[PDB]
């Protein structure tokens, strides 16, 4: 028994060692992480208190307008949908597989929309040509105690990665979901983009536009990844146009110009990112509704004060061969920074 123990607790040490390494590891990773967090968390909560900038994320809200899963489609301004057989076809694929636009053809799309109003879309956006998206049966949202009855898109696509003056659009039933748009980059060099410029006008129930000019109309930015690999150097922008930036503490994301974007690598700690983004835990992670997994999500996250007048989002940078997309969802549900918890631990030395 005391032999049993013995020889048990000697076999077992190396992998116990083994394990501590790699927790402690996991602990100086995780402190740095937290540390972080609870930075951006205590920035937050005293700009929140002391009614600096930033707090208007909490202070000033009056939209909810998060969750619309009943809402349906009217669109206006299409030409290219996919067809079903081709989404059928392509649905397998991985994403970014699915998104490359050299891999449809003409014979691909109709000008007859194959999509029930209740249903997601798919269809080509052409460089220039304005589409306008009516979203009704809107259940859940409101803006300054109006209910919310219909929320209308207009969506442009001013270009694209690639040679076609095209993107891939799937566009969401749910308005709050948004798009998610994407396109073979056909050339190297980095410096082509897709670059989609919205604006969004929510009605009241007497089918009125909503004004917005009581800035209480606070909208999420999040997710504008930056990466930089040997694939590309792939940035997420926003150009806010007429409407405010709304800086989330502790995130990546920054002004510079008129336009929002992490101005370094947000997404590899192997690239000076204070998080990973990939992965289920990565700060980037999303459930299939669009809403963030991560508690971190702040990190990449924008927010603007949204005034109805037109913004552009904008993706590029990756290598020539990679298709470039963007799942670019704006809503109410903005990114901010929460309470860490306790800080981490360090794990027990096995001895
Ligand atoms: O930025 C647009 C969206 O991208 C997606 O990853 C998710 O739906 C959100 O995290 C974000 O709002
Ligand atoms: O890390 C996953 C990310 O991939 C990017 O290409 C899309 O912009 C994002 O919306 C998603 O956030
Ligand atoms: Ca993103």
């Amino acid at each position: 028994t005391a032999v049993a123990d013995y020889q048990k607790a000697k076999a077992e040490f190396p992998q116990k060692q083994e394990q501590y390494n790699k927790d402690f590891e996991k602990y100086q990773s995780d402190v740095k992480e937290y540390e972080a967090q609870k930075a951006a968390y205590e920035q937050y909560k005293k700009e929140v208190a002391q009614g600096l900038a930033s707090g208007r994320v909490e202070k000033a809200q009056g939209l909810v307008f998060i969750n619309e899963p009943e809402a349906k489609l009217s669109i206006e301004g299409v030409n290219q949908y996919l067809t079903k057989e081709a989404r059928q076809k392509h649905a397998t694929e991985d994403i970014l597989q699915q998104y490359n636009t050299d891999n449809y053809t003409a014979s691909d799309f109709t000008q007859a929309n194959p999509y029930d109003p209740k249903e997601d879309t798919w269809f080509k956006m052409k460089v220039g040509d304005q589409i306008s998206v009516t979203y009704d049966n809107i259940v859940n949202s409101k803006y300054n105690d109006k209910k919310i009855s219909k929320v209308k898109i207009n969506y442009t696509l001013n270009s694209s990665t690639n040679n076609e003056g095209s993107a891939l659009v799937n566009l969401f039933h749910d308005p709050t979901k948004t798009i998610f748009i994407g396109a073979q980059t056909s050339n190297a060099g980095r410096n082509d983009k897709i670059s989609v410029t919205m604006q969004i006008i929510f009605y009241d129930e007497n089918g009125n536009e909503i004004d917005l000019s009581g800035n209480n109309a606070i909208m999420s930015l999040s997710s504008l990844n930056h990466w930089t690999t040997k694939y590309g150097d792939h940035v997420e922008k926003v150009n806010l146009g007429d409407n405010e930036f709304v800086k989330i503490p502790g995130s990546s994301v920054d002004l510079h110009g008129n336009e929002i974007y992490s101005a370094k690598d947000n997404q590899y700690k192997a690239n000076g990112a204070t998080f990973n983004g990939d992965g289920a835990d990565g700060w980037d992670a999303v459930n299939a509704d669009g809403t963030p997994r991560a508690a971190t999500a702040y990190y990449g996250a924008g927010a603007m004060t949204y005034k109805g007048e037109p913004f552009t989002f904008t993706v590029g940078g990756n290598d020539q061969n990679l298709p470039t997309t963007i799942w670019f969802a704006t809503n109410s549900a903005v990114a901010v920074p929460k309470d860490p918890g306790a800080k981490p631990t360090p794990p027990e030395k096995p001895e």
